């Protein structure tokens, strides 16, 4: 294997593992390939001494591969998708682009009703995060166009897929799988936000995702992400 060190952003002391899910889409990404590897955490209260190094742009994440250094978030997935690739390493780059998008968008409308000041605007920027997750919903349920179902094969009516772009976890699940930990994790504690029940897609797909250590183990606490909205998640009225 080659030498790689994940440098990714520390809790609150300083040490554990922090809320940064594109840390925790990168800590993913490297189990799945089952390549050797260290993970190491940069406490953002200690710059001076923390950004070694330096390079002034290097902030976590960050990653050296056999000493050279990678940056910038998507660059370095990129990176990693090409570099550990077959025959020896899984390709993990989802089929569908849509897989991708899904995700996106539901980080943005929960990141809205998360910063929304104005009580009295609750309603409506809830609304828009269940349509969102009505969007995941849909695209969970909704059978994939190279779908064999295990039971009853080809064009099913509807999807019991594992995952959002199959049955495998790809980039897509390394993405937005830190992502809806967050949400329903800092929905419930500021906005008492459950995802709703009658969303048996986004729910199958959670209950085989948190049965996925890769997913599981690569989480902060709980608290971490609380600690991230504490004051944004403040409102008037």
């Amino acid at each position: 294997d080659p030498e790689i060190e994940l440098f990714v952003k520390a809790g609150s002391d300083g040490e554990s593992i922090g809320n940064c899910p594109f840390c925790q889409r990168l800590f993913m990404i490297l189990w799945l390939k089952g390549v050797k590897f260290n993970v190491t955490t940069v406490d953002m209260t200690r710059k001076p001494e923390e950004l070694k190094d330096l390079a002034p742009g290097t902030n976590p994440p960050f990653l050296v591969y056999n000493k050279e250094l990678k940056t910038d978030f998507i660059k370095i997935e990129e990176f990693l998708e090409q570099t550990l690739a077959p025959p020896r390493y899984p390709h993990l780059s989802p089929k569908y682009k849509e897989s991708f998008d899904v995700g996106c968008n539901l980080f943005a409308k929960f990141s809205a009703y998360i910063k929304n000041t104005q009580k009295e605007a609750n309603k409506n920027f809830e609304k828009s995060l269940l349509k969102e997750f009505k969007r995941l919903d849909d695209y969970l349920n909704t059978p994939l166009l190279d779908e064999i179902d295990p039971d009853s094969a080809e064009e099913p009516p509807v999807s019991r897929r594992l995952f959002l772009d199959g049955d495998q976890l790809t980039l897509a699940d390394c993405s937005l799988l830190p992502k809806l930990n967050i949400i329903k994790v800092a929905a419930k504690k500021y906005r008492d936000f459950d995802i709703p029940a009658e969303f048996s897609g986004v729910w199958r797909y959670l209950h085989n995702a948190y049965a996925r250590e890769e997913f599981t183990h690569t989480c902060p606490e709980d608290k971490e992400i609380e600690n991230t909205y504490a004051n944004v998640a403040k409102q008037k009225s």
